[PDB]
């Protein structure tokens, strides 16, 4: 229907960017994809102003999906896809779109259309946003998570949505690192959004770590220099450092990763067993400046991070492969744990029989069902950060009030041991 | 009530063997059984027509129990009794009349009797074929399958059940091996029954496996033996080999555990922690030809296994002790493991405090519990292959139809990732 | 409100102690407590007689509440404070009186009263026993298992409450191991108690490993010693033999950690990382007698015993953090383990995020929500000795009552393998 966005208009970002709000409508166009097809609900592609890595003010785009029955009071679901690969013609927008001739069209046909038909069938409001953005940056997580919440203001803004509007977050494999940035970065860049749920799994929650399980030990290793790619596309004193030390077959690799048409399929295979370190002139290169801050800015779990995680609080249900074979289970299951241990509210689901591929569709049905319970607030009170669910009672119903307000007010103080009691 | 079956005429394979079909009954006989008279149920011998190990056309004995107020639409249960001895005066056929003049008396006094009360009062219709058959060969997978199944036929011809007459199985130990088997072999050899669910628990799943944790290292080492026994019992070229490999010693001790009288009680307290491999001539005797073959061929364990082992899908029911003494934990767990991620249907328990005794009567209960469910088809929906019961929502349920379809055929394609999806 | 109790005439016993029988009230006087004040609930301190650790007869003191609209028929409920301290002002009692001016406050603040709260608006009488006694012993489980059952009784006489009163115990950590003594006990000691369940988490189950867990390499090194006082003080040879072997700083460890206002907190943080060993001459001492033998009786855990540990039927509820810091997670669970292979009734929860301070949260609102059911006499039918709740449904219903009489009569008799069926 369109063109590839390298050569769109639409995929440019403004002069006057900076008087657009963040989240805020630049244009519109209506986009016939084959979700709102299927579903009799009118699909639109829109521009709207996020934030980068570095503050500077942008723009992305997002498709969107117009229930024709809708739900009241308004309910919002956001399905991040795993594009998980470094160029513009791969971006969601573009392949959502009825059509054959797009690239990485494969992302978004598989589970996809039953996400997303799902919510519109529930009549909730759809909304899908290019997480990577023009740079199509990929893995970098501050430009994932603002691009996906901002898409989330773009859809209230754009239908004219209450502010209070219920927000739920679907996400697997990249999508899910999207759908766990969004997350984190929820509580201080939109803590307009009312997030009802993020429901997420096979969350590659440290970079580095998701880098040295794939790299050289795997037939899809290519993710490895995609997402060296993506970072040094979100951070460009990583590609200034990048540059100068890649080698011979270094640059026809990095250029090839680039390209157009190189998606999710051609990168998965494209450069199977590939040692990074060996493209580049140096395999110190992690541990030197400024590759190893942003790595640690890059990164969900607590023990890595040059940071301080934020720990929302809201109804999150997680899941993952044991037997991970592409995104690690070592740091997703450390990311729980730590988030459990500061009073999050996560639903663990672990599989034991499992694959990257199987536990897609296995996270999937569980999610789904719910999310639906998370929009009407009912999602299960379960035990945090147990593989299994575990259903604990509640303190408003087993004590009563005064006892449930008292028990909750213990947080923070300390027991008669002297260390702190955490929240519970 | 009867004599010795080595005398009987009863137990004798016809020589016109041939004109009846698999599962069609030669002749019939009153049995006065304990477990008859207790419930107020007619039982009956079945001699019935079956195949064996080398195809060739044999036939065995089996017990039925037809209950007083059947239940509609009929319902059968088929119990796989632990018989654990190579002799034909240990089968079961012999032991279920009344008397106590029989030495294999054990295996249908203990939690058996409860097991058939189970279903007869519930007005299911009971049998319990002699799955190690004429020959009486012990935990030889392929005899004991066709012979089970046979019965479930021949209980069909006997009473003119109709033919989709709903069919559930029950086995603790030696008769969870019996058990298991009938539902590899149920695809290709009795894709007649409708098989509603198996409930199933200590599974011997590898036969070279539970050889190797009870030989020379076990109080019980006499179900090595008696095993070895059982496989040349039905594979001949394995008993030429190892005939003249025996020594004095090892003739001795196979006369034995083949004598009269030497049932499981004699078995496995008449050996302690025996060696098999002084018995006879040759340590490398298991790497060897016939018997490396014939080992690789009898085991479920897909990753020993020199044939591709069928995945049913039908419900199933399984528990083990995890600190099992006597048939090891660590094949069970990987057959499985397994079978789940070829997309089979088996709800999973692992009892962390248990013992083989321990664990025969802790799963009895839940089974029957779960095949009730089973029987009315109902089982519940749960994750397969994890420890413990999970409930799992079902996709009718959370997509609707044309979504829930949508969703199924996702199977056997590809993701972005290239690899396949499962059946999940 | 009242003084220093090591002041107090109530905190003495009588010259005719040997008059009174066990759990008989000597005398109570009225005890204006906070608590008391907050649910309007009359509430005494009652002066019983109880037996000690050489069975010479002693006293104790423990605290009542009796509330204003009282559940029919009677039910109790009997909290056990984590005193922690061999100190006579660090007492229950004294501290739960109004007030400021008592060292050992914070033990009766925290969670100890929404505990009892809950208990009082339940309907509940609450009682709880100063179970270190008038020597105030810590981690003497004898002392400690007599005066709670007595506080019991002592309460069913001050009120005339029915000799069938239901009758539930809460508690954690030190308070923990006084509810696990008072429930071995419970079967000789107090076989005219109706304990309809006992719900309590984080069990120093063993005295020897608790003291090897902390000693010398925790914070919390002051439980070592804490624990080390609380026994000589309740076995005098113990007292005898450790007296002349203290060094000079062994002497000074011993008189302060004992002193006034040294309680809980005192204790906790005021000797991290305190090797007992090097306070008194002779490391080997522990080894020697008679601490050894006084071990093996402390020990709950059959593994380390001296004795036949008691395996008490009635429902229990327990937890444990798994990674816990101060009560070690492995005798708590070794114990378990035992209980249930001996047929008793153990709901286990283990907290995969857990420190000793969180799982003292997480278990209380699950704990007085189950307590609540057990009080109904429908305590939840579950997997015993398993880390999550797996509900196994009732013999009776699944086999039938007479089927379900002849499982119950299989449990002591010999299965078809030899060794013996246990109880399931
Ligand atoms: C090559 O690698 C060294 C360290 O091994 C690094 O210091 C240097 O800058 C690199 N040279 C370039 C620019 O290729
Ligand atoms: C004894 O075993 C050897 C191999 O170890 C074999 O060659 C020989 O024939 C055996 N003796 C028999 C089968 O009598
Ligand atoms: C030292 O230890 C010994 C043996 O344990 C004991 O007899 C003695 O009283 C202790 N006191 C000193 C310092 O001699």
């Amino acid at each position: 229907q369109y063109p590839d966005p390298n050569d769109d208009p639409f995929y440019r970002v403004p002069a006057n960017i900076n008087t657009y709000a963040n989240g805020q409508v630049i244009q519109s166009r209506s986009a016939t994809t084959d979700i709102g097809t299927q579903n009799n609900a009118a699909s639109f592609q829109l521009l709207y102003r996020t934030t980068d890595t570095q503050n500077n003010a942008t723009a992305s785009v997002a498709t969107v999906w117009i229930p024709s029955k809708p739900a009241s009071p308004p309910k919002i679901f956001s399905y991040q896809v795993y594009e998980d690969a470094t160029q513009l013609d791969c971006a969601p927008s573009y392949n959502y779109l009825s059509g054959f001739d797009q690239p990485g069209k494969g992302t978004v046909i598989t589970d996809t259309p039953i996400a997303i038909s799902w919510a519109l069938q529930q009549g909730y409001y759809a909304v899908s946003s290019d997480h990577e953005g023009f740079r199509s940056a990929f893995i970098a997580g501050y430009e994932e998570g603002m691009a996906i919440l901002d898409g989330v203001r773009a859809l209230k803004n754009y239908k004219s949505l209450p502010s209070n509007s219920a927000v739920g977050f679907y996400g697997y494999s990249g999508g899910a690192h999207a759908t766990g940035w969004a997350v984190s970065l929820s509580g201080a860049y939109a803590s307009d959004l009312n997030i009802i749920g993020a429901a997420y799994g096979g969350l590659p929650a440290s970079a580095k770590d998701t880098f040295l399980f794939l790299n050289a030990k795997s037939p899809f290793a290519g993710f490895a220099i995609a997402g060296v790619s993506g970072l040094a596309l979100a951070h460009p004193d990583m590609e200034a450092f990048i540059q100068p030390r890649l080698n011979a077959r270094g640059r026809q690799v990095l250029q090839q990763i680039r390209s157009r048409g190189q998606c999710i399929g051609q990168v998965s295979t494209g450069y199977p067993f590939l040692d990074t370190f060996s493209l580049v002139n140096d395999t110190n290169l992690l541990n030197e400046e400024p590759i190893v801050s942003i790595l640690k800015a890059e990164t969900l779990v607590q023990s890595e991070a040059g940071y301080t995680v934020p720990v929302p609080k809201f109804p999150r249900f997680m899941w993952h492969a044991l037997e991970d074979e592409i995104v690690p289970f070592q740091p997703d299951a450390q990311y729980v744990k730590e988030q459990c241990s500061k009073g999050a509210d996560i639903n663990w689901n672990i599989y034991p029989v499992a694959e990257h591929i199987s536990a897609e569709l296995l996270g999937l049905v569980p999610a789904l069902a719910w999310l639906e319970t998370a929009y009407a607030g009912q999602a299960p009170r379960v035990l945090c950060g147990v593989g299994v669910p575990v259903p604990q009672p509640s303190a408003f119903t087993v004590l009563g009030d005064k006892l449930a307000q008292q028990f909750k007010s213990l947080a923070g103080q300390q027991s008669a041991f002297g260390k702190t009691f955490p929240s519970i």
